[PDB]
Order: structure tokens, then C-alpha cells, then sequence
């Protein structure tokens, strides 16, 4: 397809109750879900990245890291919280003990797939906006890719942040619309 849809990070413990919520995340839940059956419906790539993170991992509090424990590999915590279908193409990131990785692309084989389907544009949602939002949207701009980034269907943790990131992205290129 020429478009694809990348839906960012859409899991339980990024939702509100999960281990590391964002607030109101779970508001975005049914527009998110609409933009994977639209794309769906426009015959578009849909892509889902999720953080599949090891026990230990070196973001972890335990190892004197950021963030609580989080979106450790094949636990409850981990899993999607929107419908995607059966051909959405799975990225999953920071999975090295101790190596993060904030945007989808990092680590991933998230460009070489994309233009392996023909992809020459991209639409980003998902969570947390000043977080791995922001560093996919600015990584797909790096690869060549026309970003959007679909306003509607992301969410951030602080409203200053979530601004200060919108306003940086736009400045860099990057598309913000909703339909
Ligand atoms: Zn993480």
C-alpha cells in the first residue's frame, strides 16, 4: 500500500489501572480502533508496536531505571488493548534486557517492512504522545516517509509535555490532521 497506519503502544499498562497509565489513554481506545478499520478498509499497511519488554529490563526501577516494571513479555500487562486484524504487522521493541527502545523503529526491521510493502506514508497514534509517539513520528521522517500524526487518536501524560512535543513535530515536517 502506499499508506500505512502505525498505532503506537496501545496496551494494558499504558491504560488507565495498567502499571504505567496514561491518563485518559483509554479515551482514545474507540477513535484508535475506527482509524484500524478505516485503514483497514483503505486496503492500508496497519502496523502495531508494542514495548515487549524482559524482566530486569534496564528502564525498570529495579535496575534504577525510569519506570516502574511495564509491558514484560507474555504477561497481562503487555497485551493490545484495540482490535487489530489478523494482517497487522507486529513490531515488537525493547526486548535486549539492556538496551530501550523508545521509538518503533529502533531496533526493528519497522523501515525495511515498510518499504518492503511500498509504503511511502505514514499515520501515527497511540500513546504516550510526548514519548514513543513523538520519537516514531520523528524516526519515520528520518527514513523518508511523509508523517501524520493523527490528533484525535493520541494521548500524553502532561498536558505542557504533550504540547511542547505537538508544536516540535509540526516544526520538523510532520502532519497533523484527523478525518
Ligand atoms: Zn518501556
Amino acid at each position: 500500500p502506499e499508506e500505512a497506519l502505525i498505532v503506537v503502544d496501545m496496551q494494558r499498562d499504558f491504560m488507565p489501572g495498567g502499571a504505567l497509565p496514561v491518563p485518559e489513554g483509554d479515551k482514545i481506545i474507540p477513535k484508535v480502533n475506527e482509524y484500524i478499520r478505516k485503514f483497514k478498509e483503505k486496503g492500508a499497511l496497519i502496523v502495531a508496536t508494542r514495548d515487549w519488554h524482559p524482566e530486569n529490563h534496564i528502564s525498570f526501577r529495579e535496575r534504577g531505571g525510569p519506570w516502574p516494571r511495564h509491558c514484560v513479555q507474555n504477561t497481562p500487562g503487555a497485551e493490545f488493548v484495540v482490535d487489530l486484524p489478523e494482517d497487522a504487522v507486529i513490531i515488537s521493541k525493547a526486548t535486549e534486557p539492556d538496551k530501550e527502545a523508545y521509538s518503533g523503529f529502533e531496533g526493528t526491521d519497522l523501515a525495511k517492512i515498510l518499504r518492503g510493502n511500498g509504503v511511502k506514508r505514514v499515520y501515527i497514534c497511540g500513546v504516550a504522545t510526548e514519548y514513543c509517539v513523538r520519537a516514531t513520528a520523528l524516526d519515520a521522517l528520518k527514513h523518508g516517509f511523509e508523517v501524520y500524526l493523527l490528533r484525535d487518536a493520541v494521548k500524553g501524560i502532561k498536558p505542557e509535555d504533550e504540547e511542547r512535543a505537538l508544536e516540535e513535530m509540526k516544526s520538523r515536517g510532520i502532519k497533523i490532521v484527523q478525518f
